[PDB]
């Protein structure tokens, strides 16, 4: 498996591509080219014959050659590696650009010896690579990009003297995509030059000296993503494609004969949901709720969403077949609540996703939930081949992934809006910056070879699978793979495929139990953290990361950048004596991926499983915590940071009420006070504030507390009142 | 010249994949293996070739084969073309299926004579056609579907006992693709199965016998289509695609290589429009205009859309019902993106229309003049032969009436056949007004894009090469469509539309030999004079033909739904004044029959249909979906109503006003019923009139029942004004 059939690997390249086509006996000169092409990684080579290139090893004038007896007079004309010019009459190494592409080089064994004639070679070969090879992917791209702006910027122009022409030395601006797309050749270049500085032994240093970023791109390259460049060529090619997906199948072939009807039943709901029918639902009415919905206004209520209204107006019409007035009734909300849960699909995945696997979650009624738990571990038992074989060194499998699954927040600004086919480098680089990690609570449906997405997905998952990992096989090339599973996160960037550029998100699966003990440590760390800062007892539990879906790091490093931005947009002792209330009380705050209603310090005190709520954020009086759900957009939000402040206004408004006396179990905002400013000013601000007196008050707090203190203003300038109300309470938990 | 490039090609083919394993007669074996091989049509054998296939002639037990070594024994179980078992080790021929797919052979020399053998040899090559060539591509499909349902719902039962098994002739119902998604391995077989039967001679009768839509069919596809199959594999394989963009990159490198700053900028606008900018419109306005802007009703008139709402009340946060949304008729004109290929579809090329302002009437026709200049070098070239170029397209572009129910309610993934059938119809030729950007290579789709034109350019066609592979066609482009079919692309649906370029004189001659055929049928039906030019075809875009054809029943509908003297009366009327019924595909505002009219650029008017007055003219622009009205015809009966309130109006003082519907004695007509009927009525004494007239004419009886009992007396005064005879 090492170097076992790995040398006799790139001995079979050599057989294929290199012809020793000499008359000065063949048998010293096929050596040397041996230690030549030998420095060269050996997956350059494999793509290269994928490519239909060959290598002529011939002695005496190379523009002799059968392959190269076409050339135009212009293309004799050469430069060499630092810029000389130079004819190929009576030079050395030429790589032949086309589609039945050739690199011939005079044979020779100078090249031992003189490091100017092999640096040189490989200067072409890096011409192969960059301009014969990657151009099949897109590739060079932004993240090569990045290299060259990284020089061109840099303060010692040391780099730019080593790899840059005048041409990009000039260049007024950063290197764009749209100068990669009309000077490929300079960019094309500037690549194999620090391919061939080091590649070549003696140069490497350098390169790593005056042009450590050149250095560092290519040291990680070669030795370790060039074998996804690999991949991603055989994954462009027809026969690729059907080799690789007949070989799983073949894998999976007893396991898929062995399948039962109840199994084959299991795979397909679990891939296709079952939504519920008109009818089970209307026979499940009792008389007053049949009476109660053919009269009800679907169209009035917040919490439910457009397909479900849409699903509930045409029971209403089945039903029929057989300034004031417009909040629903008394029970019509209720109602309406319990109604909700009976209209959800029956959904596997999504149900291990809400939960983060915690199928015996109280969420939803009884029955559903042991159907649920029922076909969840036949499946997993169903899953019990992992993937590893003697047919694949090393497994990649696909993912077309919508951002909005991992946060909606920066999905909505995440393409340019100018020109759909671009992303935003801004929100980009934001997305990336704390994704080191990921799991998947639900079975991830994955493609043996990478597909085209849909509009909404503009994240490319490219999965190195473990051999262990468990997995189903599906007919139309996919599989299925098992629950539970822990995703590394190697390399996120931009790419482009079909002239359109897309997240390319390279994973490797580890165990899952590796991740869950850094969500843990995180967990112990940022406690100590903010106890001190706080001033808390020490031990204190007070943070609590509830993570287990596939955005999972980030979940927990913003954890730390809200809170910062909490504390340094409040008042301290505000912060400190609210804080100590809820510590009081046994509360915490959660930051979470998992919906709400799976979260204990909701659901404990819950008198009605239907009495559930699911949003960004959460503040429960009873359990004394403030949950914020990282995925979901907030409504009028813009950061995560301030859904968190808003909540905290809740919290802040129960401590005020709860220090007027020793009973009151409501709100300062429950006070007449308040309300009769919230009659006044009361839509002034958000539309969001306009709900209530609890909910204008907490918008009030968060952008009187925002980041912008231009926000702050416009609070003072339009509710004065309340500008005022609110401050009077801060000071008051401050004074007491 | 055609057989110079066809027999020196096959026998390089026969070259690569035929290898002769026998004893030492290699001359009379190989011969008539070639003799064998022959019947079938060269472009299966290259498909197989480029799958990786060989083909091995060999003598003895040909499960002996090295290629047929790794061989389970259940394999070796094999069912011939009757259904009747057979031992490999026995048989004389076997297609391996698999990545590296091999067809084996036993030599004979009385293939000719003992047809039924050389039927099975064929029904194997058949199987590789469908289940090793064909399936790399989602074929077959719909179109072959229909073929075996028109055969199991054939008068005679003849064709199902020759082609088809039990499993086939049991099913309840018609085949859907679901019943093909769940047995390919049937649909495969049939389909190998027709194919051997039509390609084996003596058995070519038979076929076309008792199974005439295979027979048709397999005749079609080995003749043509399957040339089309070869090219669309070819599009599948990276080295393909990649030389055949490198001979075009070839091709047009001098061009490219002398293209300026300004041709590159060019180039560049027409792929992405150019919003207008806030801060320039808002320096436009200042003064007074300003402060009208600063407290209007925006989200109001109905003259705006979405996104020109947005940007509007976005001016507002940077800073009605009278002469103030006449300021936003003329807004809307400063808000629209410079857009040179909408530009070129809204005129159908013609660039001089007073449309919009001068400033940027003249901008347009600059750049335009400057693009076509540009775009001087033709594809045709020494380097490749007939070049296949692609398109994706929104259907809404072509009928967003269809376009609304093209995609199934509840899986997307589907199209719906009855809308599919409709929009296929009258679908014959398409013109190109703006400048067609196409791929190379074809690539995937977006959401609201399931057309997937594949065009077969004309050596003469004029382009420009863009570094992304894909070309920049000249505008003014005439096309034939050959065939339109569904498809099935990445798990979605899809429609195939196979188009040939051709001279666009071409097809302004149908068009004009067409509007010379629907007036004389008209003329001689209304009475009219014989040369009377009443109906106008304006047409110029991408859905041509079907503008056309369905004047024809538009018009039908017409007549078949109003009292012929009603129609004879004010047609005689609009005749008397010159007017015209123009159907076409070019906005409104463009025609003529309304601009030369306007008394202000800003007061035109784009919509599914509009009446002139001071011409005498009813618009009908096919492309858009009425707001209101459900189709074309409804449309049309609309605008006649507008027609009809004119001529009464006429007839009560032929010498002042116009409309009887303006008159005082109509307008309290419409404060009792003008409420009772489509909102669209609800709008005004006009619309009211002209939407109460529509539904008393329907094709549903229903509809015009309502008027009765919703407007009794709407419903009375109508009468009374066809009265007026
Ligand atoms: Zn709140
Ligand atoms: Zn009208």
């Amino acid at each position: 498996e090492r170097n076992k059939t790995q040398e006799e690997h790139l001995k079979e390249i050599m057989k294929h591509i290199v012809k020793i086509e000499v008359k000065g006996e063949e048998a010293v000169k096929k050596e040397a080219a041996e230690k030549l092409l030998e420095k060269v990684p050996s997956d350059v080579l494999e793509m290269y014959k994928a490519i239909g290139g060959k290598i002529y090893i011939v002695d005496g004038d190379i523009t002799k050659h059968i392959s190269l007896e076409a050339l135009s007079e212009d293309k004799k004309k050469i430069k060499d590696i630092y810029g000389k010019d130079a004819l190929l009459h009576e030079h050395y190494v030429y790589a032949k650009e086309g589609y039945e592409p050739v690199l011939v080089i005079q044979s020779s064994e100078d090249y031992v010896e003189n490091t100017e004639k092999a640096l040189n070679v490989y200067y072409e070969i890096g011409k192969i690579l960059s301009r014969d090879i990657l151009s099949k992917i897109n590739q060079p791209y932004q993240k090569f990009l990045d290299v060259l702006n990284t020089i061109k910027n840099a303060s010692d122009s040391d780099g730019q003297d080593l790899l840059f022409t005048n041409q990009l030395k000039e260049h007024p601006t950063d290197f764009s995509v749209e100068f990669l797309e009309q000077n490929s050749n300079e960019v094309q270049e500037v690549f194999a030059k620090a391919f061939a500085y080091y590649i070549e032994p003696q140069h490497r240093d350098v390169l790593q000296l005056y042009a450590p970023e050149a250095f560092n791109y290519m040291d990680k390259f070669n030795e370790q993503e060039i074998n996804l460049s690999l991949e991603e060529l055989k994954d462009q090619r027809m026969l690729s494609r059907y080799e690789k997906w007949e070989k799983i199948k073949q894998h999976y072939q007893h396991w898929s004969d062995s399948l039962s009807e109840e199994g084959r039943g299991l795979l397909k709901k679990l891939q296709i949901p079952i939504e519920p029918k008109k009818d089970d639902i209307i026979h499940s009415l009792s008389q007053e709720e049949k009476e109660l919905l053919k009269r009800i206004q679907i169209d009035s209520s917040d919490f439910l969403s457009t397909e479900e209204k849409e699903f509930l107006k045409k029971l209403q019409i089945d039903i029929r077949d057989s300034d004031s007035s417009n909040p629903l009734s008394e029970k019509e909300k209720e109602f309406l609540k319990k109604l909700k849960l009976d209209i959800q699909p029956y959904d596997i995945n999504q149900r291990l996703q809400d939960t983060g696997g915690l199928i015996d979650s109280p969420s939803i009624n009884l029955d559903v939930r042991k159907q649920y738990k029922r076909d969840i571990q036949n499946i997993d038992a169903l899953l019990h081949q992992s993937i590893g074989s003697t047919l694949y060194n090393k497994i990649y499998l696909y993912e077309n992934m919508n951002i909005n699954n991992l946060t909606a927040t920066l999905g909505a600004d995440l393409v340019d809006s100018t020109d759909n086919t671009k992303i935003n480098r801004g929100i980009f680089n934001e997305f990336k910056k704390n994704f080191k990690y990921s799991i998947s609570s639900n079975y991830m449906i994955v493609d043996i070879n990478e597909r085209p997405a849909l509009d909404n997905e503009r994240l490319k998952w490219r999965i190195q699978l473990s051999p262990d990992t468990r997995a189903g096989y599906l007919e139309n090339g996919k599989l299925i793979l098992q629950r539970n599973i822990g995703l590394e996160i190697k390399d996120v960037q931009i790419i482009k495929q079909s002239e359109k550029e897309y997240i390319r998100i390279d994973a490797k699966v580890v165990p899952k139990s590796k991740i869950d003990t850094k969500i843990q440590e995180a967990q112990l760390n940022i406690n100590q953290e903010w106890n001190k800062a706080l001033g808390l007892p020490k031990y204190t539990k007070l943070i609590t990361f509830n993570v287990h879906n596939r955005y999972a790091s980030n979940i927990v490093e913003s954890a730390y950048l809200i809170l910062n931005e909490w504390k340094n947009n409040i008042q301290s002792d505000l912060i400190k004596k609210v804080t100590n209330y809820l510590v009081d009380g046994n509360g915490r705050f959660v930051f979470t991926d998992i919906t709400l209603p799976n979260i204990a310090e909701q659901y404990t005190h819950q008198d009605e499983i239907y009495e559930q709520v699911h949003s960004k954020g959460l503040y429960v009086p009873e359990s004394r915590s403030i949950l914020l759900h990282g995925p979901s957009k907030g409504v009028e939000l813009r950061n995560d940071s301030e859904g968190f402040i808003h909540e905290f206004g809740h919290a802040v408004d129960d401590y005020a009420g709860y220090l007027l006396d020793k009973n009151q179990s409501d709100l300062v905002t429950n006070s007449k006070k308040f309300i009769d400013i919230f009659k006044e000013e009361g839509s002034n601000l958000t539309s969001y504030g306009r709900t209530n007196e609890a909910e204008f008050f907490a918008e009030a707090f968060r952008l009187m507390h925002s980041t912008d203190h231009a926000e702050r203003l416009k609070v003072q300038k339009n509710a004065p009142k309340t500008f005022q109300f609110i401050n009077d309470q801060i000071k008051f938990i401050i004074n007491s």
